[PDB]
C-alpha cells in the first residue's frame, strides 16, 4: 500500500491523475519525483520551471553545481539529485524535445530510467513544451516502465482525452 490517492488505474503498474505535480509532490512527499529536464538542467519553464520555483531555486543551484562537475546529460538520460522540499529524490529525465528536432525513438530510452526506481511520481515525458504527442508518451510509458508509476497530468482537458483514448 502507498500514499497516492485519487489515481485512475491504467495497467498493473501505471496510474494517472489530473493534478499539479508540484501540489502532488508537496502532499505525498514521494521517494522519487521525476523532473522533465533538459540536458543542461536549466529549469526555466514547463514542469521543470514549476518544480524549481517550488524549491525556491534550490533545485537550480544544485543542478548548476552538477553540470559544472559532470557536464550535460544525454537526451534519453537522467541523474538523481535531491528532492528538496518536494520528495526524497528528484530523478531528472531528459526526454527528446520535438521543438529542437530530437529523435522521438529516444522517448523509450528516457522512460527506461524509471525502471531503476520501485515507485515514482512523474509527468508524461516529452509532453507539454517538449512538443511530443502526450497520447504517444503515455503508450511508451505503459510499454516501457515496469515499476510503479503515478502520472500527474496538469491539464484536465488532456487528462480526459488520455483516459478516453487509452487502449
Ligand atoms: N505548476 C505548474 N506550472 O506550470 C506547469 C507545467 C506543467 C506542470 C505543472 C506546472
Amino acid at each position: 500500500v502507498n500514499s497516492f490517492s485519487g489515481y485512475l488505474k491504467l495497467t498493473d503498474n501505471v496510474y494517472i491523475k489530473n493534478a499539479d505535480i508540484v501540489e502532488e509532490a508537496k502532499k505525498v512527499k514521494p521517494t522519487v519525483v521525476v523532473n522533465a529536464a533538459n540536458v543542461y538542467l536549466k529549469h526555466g519553464g514547463g514542469v521543470a520551471g514549476a518544480l524549481n520555483k517550488a524549491t525556491n531555486n534550490a533545485m537550480q543551484v544544485e543542478s548548476d553545481d552538477y553540470i559544472a562537475t559532470n557536464g550535460p546529460l544525454k537526451v534519453g538520460g537522467s541523474c538523481v539529485l535531491s528532492g528538496h522540499n518536494l520528495a526524497k529524490h528528484c530523478l531528472h529525465v531528459v526526454g527528446p524535445n520535438v521543438n529542437k528536432g530530437e529523435d522521438i525513438q529516444l522517448l523509450k530510452s528516457a522512460y527506461e530510467n524509471f525502471n531503476q526506481h520501485e515507485v515514482l511520481l512523474a509527468p508524461l515525458l516529452s509532453a507539454g513544451i517538449f512538443g511530443a504527442d502526450p497520447i504517444h508518451s503515455l503508450r511508451v510509458c505503459v510499454d516501457t516502465v515496469r515499476t510503479n508509476v503515478y502520472l500527474a497530468v496538469f491539464d484536465k482537458n488532456l487528462y480526459d482525452k488520455l483516459v478516453s483514448s487509452f487502449l
